[PDB]
């Protein structure tokens, strides 16, 4: 049928330091910009006004602004790969 316009993305953190975003939000937490030298911008899928889900083990639905922060910086600072799930509609 018609799209739920739900993605996944999964970044290798390997080339870069940042996903270089900026979070709004907490009727969710969206995508507000996206920076150039992050690994976001060099993958080229995720766009401002995306909803986030999902960032690896984390749901981000009825999340705090401060609490989205906190929990992206923890899963930047730690290498390995970041899985995000983000709604398009
Ligand atoms: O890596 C990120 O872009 C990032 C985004 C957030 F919303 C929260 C934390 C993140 N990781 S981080 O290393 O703490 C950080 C904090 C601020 C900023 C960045 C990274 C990169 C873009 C400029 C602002």
């Amino acid at each position: 049928a018609m799209s739920l316009n739900i993605i996944t993305v999964t970044l290798n953190m390997e080339k870069y330091n940042f996903l270089g975003i900026s979070i709004v939000g907490q009727g969710g937490i969206y995508i507000g910009s996206i920076m150039k030298g992050g690994a976001v911008a060099a993958d080229g899928r995720i766009e401002p006004g995306d909803m986030l889900l999902q960032v690896n083990e984390i749901n981000f639905e009825n999340m705090s602004n401060d609490d989205a922060v906190r929990v992206l910086r923890e899963i930047v600072h730690k290498p390995g790969p970041i899985t995000l799930t983000v709604a398009k509609s």
